[PDB]
């Protein structure tokens, strides 16, 4: 789905959009499987933009 249309970003959309070490996003989810921002769609993990996008310029 066009990144500007989904509600959550994948690791690829996140690495681009959320310029963050791809390894952290994968380590965070795999670590906080119950994260309030991660979403496992069958097998692909997705990053939330609302709760995350707010803490981007914060990092």
């Amino acid at each position: 789905i066009p990144i500007w249309e989904r509600y959550t970003l994948t690791i690829e959309e996140a690495s681009k959009y959320f310029r963050i070490g791809e390894n952290k996003l994968r380590r965070l989810a795999e670590e906080n499987k119950n994260a309030n921002w991660l979403i496992m769609n069958g097998n692909r993990i997705q990053i939330k933009r609302k709760q995350f996008e707010k803490i981007i310029d914060t990092l």
